[PDB]
């Protein structure tokens, strides 16, 4: 319970090998000291890796929640068409464009190339202004700004804020691994991941993983 | 990102010809140094042009939003009759006067000459009191007053206020150019501009502009 | 028109953001300052990237001309069999080995493992002697030697030689991007790229790209 210090929860716990690599000793969230290959020895490259991992973690968390929500919403009391995240990308082609919420009173996007061009414009703008700053105050911090992106004001107390940093990083790692699980389930079985959840909760041991283990057999 | 200074985003960027005309060097929003004819060499006439351009920009922005909103509102979930801005001016003549929102429980203006006379009276009053001041404090500034027209109080911090000035001017220029586009679409094809939007999004390249290029052919 | 200097044609030209990364300011061809990720901050690794990009550029230019020539030659007045670069690699297996120019009086390579072994021997020799030098004078420059590889003598005048450097790098970048296009056309449509050229020149807009956009649809 001492991540910011030498007594952090190390990568093997009581198999910790307390001779840790000296280029990271606490002082940054998520430092669990698991460097078996050591691709981040250089400090500026290490900083790039911190920024890159933060970006990956936030994007992956957003995608993971986006993979949990719509299927459950369409399973509970709404209808989307194909709420499973495979053909949600092809819902614009099928019959009447991509109707949001499965309702012909919402977005109803007919042409995907318009989404394409506007998306490129907006994403270029937001990513450029993410790197170099811009609106809502010029960006002075590349890792965590501290400017008007926290309209509630939770970043006053420092140690709870650092605990929030560590929770953010751990949640992002879990989100990245879980989205890898989503992608592998997309490959192997190619069905709904929450359909997978229901089917495994209905079938705990008879259809576990290895009925789907003789599919990609070369011959 | 330095509009208020010699390092403003000039009219050609890195084709800037940094020998700019010396009668404008920053210190005013929208100064992009593009004076190829030079019709504003005199300083008082230049001030007139700043005031005139501000008036044109605000009026054109109002008109542009007025050209985007009603068609979308009548396309989504309401009905107006002719929501396209052509015969919206003739909606008072058709059958039952100009019913607002397409509802016979709202304005229901029967005689257009009454709108005419009251509009002249009100417009004369508001423009005279715009020039020379009057209510809500006497007008001491012709460009931006600073009196009780900003009930929220966003004009405290000066540099963000200047950035707001520049955004206002750029939005006004875009609005003027876009309303010119609206007028040219009114002339050439004479159909709904958002109907144009939907048709070009449905037809990106087969009906682009030059099917409507052999209409005004003299003979 | 000033690549060797601060006034180079930067990556956005008129959106240049003249605060360029300081680890490259001219003095080398192809320096267009477009470092959004920054994977070449280290100077020796940057040198490796210059050498590597030169090798890639020359190899890709050779491959690109090798992808333009034979199809056109077999389309104009000669015959090769499959002049399209797909089965040109399998022309040794088909009936009578790989006959050069489509003529049974030229190379007529029967066994591909002989080409294989001789190719490995020759390529190991030339690549080793490329790295460490050797014949025709020992290699003293890893980037551009200056020894007897320019039997015409165009490297006397320095500024024209530097312009040749920049042309070489730009041609190489274009060749790499174009060969990527060749590979993507090999994947998606799997037909002749110059057959693609003729078909798009015959069909400019009816078969553009998105008839070939519903092929790799998962289900
Ligand atoms: C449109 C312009 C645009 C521009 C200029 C940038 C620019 C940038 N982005 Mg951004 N992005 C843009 C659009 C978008 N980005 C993202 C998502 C991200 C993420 C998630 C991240 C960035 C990052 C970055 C930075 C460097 C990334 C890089 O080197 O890419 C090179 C990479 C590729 C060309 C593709 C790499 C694919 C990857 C290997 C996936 C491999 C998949 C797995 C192996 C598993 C696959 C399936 C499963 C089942 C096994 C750079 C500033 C990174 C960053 O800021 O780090 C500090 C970062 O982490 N961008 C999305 C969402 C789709 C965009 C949509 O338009
Ligand atoms: C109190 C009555 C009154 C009303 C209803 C209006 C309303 C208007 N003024 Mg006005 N003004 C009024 C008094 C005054 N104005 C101004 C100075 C200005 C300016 C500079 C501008 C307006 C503009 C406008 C228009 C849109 C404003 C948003 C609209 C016609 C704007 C306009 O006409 O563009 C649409 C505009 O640019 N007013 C002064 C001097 C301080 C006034 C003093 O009585
Ligand atoms: C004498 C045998 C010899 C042969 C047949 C080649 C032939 C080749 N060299 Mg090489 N080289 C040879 C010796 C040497 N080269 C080089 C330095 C280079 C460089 C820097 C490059 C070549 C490249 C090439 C290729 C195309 C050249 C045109 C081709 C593989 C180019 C390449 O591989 O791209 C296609 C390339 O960029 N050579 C040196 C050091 C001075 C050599 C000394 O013996
Ligand atoms: C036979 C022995 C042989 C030896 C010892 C070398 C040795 C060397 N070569 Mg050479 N080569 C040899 C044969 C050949 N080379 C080349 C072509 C090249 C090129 C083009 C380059 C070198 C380079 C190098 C140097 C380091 C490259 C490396 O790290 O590879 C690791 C790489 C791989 C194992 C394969 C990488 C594949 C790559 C990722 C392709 C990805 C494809 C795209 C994503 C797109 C694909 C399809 C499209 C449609 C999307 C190294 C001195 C590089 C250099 O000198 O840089 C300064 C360099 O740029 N070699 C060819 C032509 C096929 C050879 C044929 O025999
Ligand atoms: C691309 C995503 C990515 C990136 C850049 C990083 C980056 C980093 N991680 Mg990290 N991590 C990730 C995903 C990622 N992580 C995921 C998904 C998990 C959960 C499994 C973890 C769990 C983890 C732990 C437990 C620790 C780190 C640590 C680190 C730091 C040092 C290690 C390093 O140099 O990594 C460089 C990484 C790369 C260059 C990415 C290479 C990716 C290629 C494609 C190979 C991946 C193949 C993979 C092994 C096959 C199975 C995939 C499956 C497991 C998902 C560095 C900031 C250590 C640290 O000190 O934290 C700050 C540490 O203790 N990570
Ligand atoms: C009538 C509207 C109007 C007026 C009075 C001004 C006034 C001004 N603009 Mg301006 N501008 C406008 C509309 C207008 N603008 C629009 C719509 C755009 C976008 C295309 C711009 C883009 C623009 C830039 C990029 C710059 C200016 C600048 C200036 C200032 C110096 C130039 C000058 O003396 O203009 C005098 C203008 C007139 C006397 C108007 C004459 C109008 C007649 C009918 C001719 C128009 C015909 C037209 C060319 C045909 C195509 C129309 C189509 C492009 C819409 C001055 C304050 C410069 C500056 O320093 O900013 C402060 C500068 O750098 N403007
Ligand atoms: C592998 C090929 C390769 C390599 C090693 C380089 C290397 C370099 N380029 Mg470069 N470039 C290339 C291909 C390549 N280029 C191509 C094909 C284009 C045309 C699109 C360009 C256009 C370009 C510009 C405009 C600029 C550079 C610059 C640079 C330098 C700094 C950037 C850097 O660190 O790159 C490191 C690169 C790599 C480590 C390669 C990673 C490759 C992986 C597979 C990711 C690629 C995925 C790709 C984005 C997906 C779409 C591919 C499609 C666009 C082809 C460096 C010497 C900058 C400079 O200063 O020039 C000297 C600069 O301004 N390049
Ligand atoms: C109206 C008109 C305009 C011409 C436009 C041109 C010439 C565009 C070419 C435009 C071509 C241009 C600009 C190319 C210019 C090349 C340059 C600058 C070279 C360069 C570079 C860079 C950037 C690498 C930078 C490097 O560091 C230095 C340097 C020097 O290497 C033509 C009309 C006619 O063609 C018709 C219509 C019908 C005919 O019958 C009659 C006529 C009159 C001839
Ligand atoms: C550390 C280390 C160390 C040692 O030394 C070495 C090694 C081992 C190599 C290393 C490792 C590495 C790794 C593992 C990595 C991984 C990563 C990942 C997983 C990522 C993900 C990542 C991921 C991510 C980002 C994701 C993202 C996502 C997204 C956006 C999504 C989207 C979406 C959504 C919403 C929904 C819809 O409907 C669809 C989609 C489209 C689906
Ligand atoms: C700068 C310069 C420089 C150089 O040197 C020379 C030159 C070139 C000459 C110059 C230029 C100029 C120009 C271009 C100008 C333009 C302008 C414009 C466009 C305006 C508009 C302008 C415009 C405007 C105001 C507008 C306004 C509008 C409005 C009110 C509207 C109204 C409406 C609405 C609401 C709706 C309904 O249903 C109808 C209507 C009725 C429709
Ligand atoms: C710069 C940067 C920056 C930022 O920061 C980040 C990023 C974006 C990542 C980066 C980028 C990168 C990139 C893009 C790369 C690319 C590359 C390429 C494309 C290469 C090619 C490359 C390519 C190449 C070499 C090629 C080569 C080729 C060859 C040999 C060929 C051969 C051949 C021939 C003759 C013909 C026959 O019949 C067949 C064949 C076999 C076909």
């Amino acid at each position: 319970i001492e991540f910011y210090g030498p007594n952090r929860a190390k990568w093997l716990g009581p198999y910790s090998e307390n001779a840790t690599p000296a280029y990271l000793t606490g002082e940054f969230p998520g430092d669990y000291g698991w460097d078996t290959a050591g691709l981040s020895a250089d400090p500026e490259t290490f900083k790039r890796y911190r920024e890159l991992e933060l970006i990956h973690a936030r994007w992956a968390m957003l995608g993971a929640l986006g993979c949990i929500t719509p299927e459950l919403l369409a399973k509970s009391g709404t209808q989307f068409g194909e709420a499973v995240w495979f053909k949600a990308g092809a819902q614009i082609f099928s019959e009447g464009g991509l109707d949001y919420l499965g309702n012909p009173s919402l977005v109803h996007a007919q042409n995907i190339v318009a989404t394409l061009a506007v998306q490129v414009i907006l994403m270029g703008l937001v990513e450029g202004y993410r790197v170099n700053g811009g609106p809502a105050g010029e960006g002075l911090d590349p890792l965590y700004p501290g400017e008007s992106f926290d309209p509630l004001g939770l970043a006053d107390d420092p140690d709870t804020f650092a605990e929030l940093k560590v929770k953010e990083i751990k949640n992002g790692r879990l989100a990245m691994f879980s989205m890898f699980g989503f992608f592998v389930q997309a490959i192997v079985t190619g069905k709904g991941p929450i359909q997978n959840l229901d089917d495994h909760l209905s079938n705990p041991t008879v259809n576990n993983a290895f009925a789907f283990a003789t599919k990609f057999t070369p011959s």
